[PDB]
């Protein structure tokens, strides 16, 4: 499944996840990417602060969702 995440400066990140996997395996595959550490990773989904241990299934995070990344210090 694909996945997207969507920074506050514009730029998308995709993503191969699966519903079972948890917030911060997804912070994980973003700091796999992008370097950025999962503590300055703080992900949301419909308004929703997503904790790092559920999962995407969890949240009804489906195909093709876009999830909304903000960093943080």
């Amino acid at each position: 499944m694909q996945i997207f995440v969507k920074t506050l400066t514009g730029k998308t990140i995709t993503l191969e996840v699966e519903p079972s996997d948890t917030i911060e395996n997804v912070k994980a595959k973003i700091q796999d990417k992008e370097g950025i550490p999962p503590d300055q990773q703080r992900l949301i989904f419909a308004g929703k602060q997503l904790e790092d241990g559920r999962t995407l299934s969890d949240y009804n995070i489906q195909k093709e969702s876009t999830l909304h990344l903000v960093l943080r210090l």
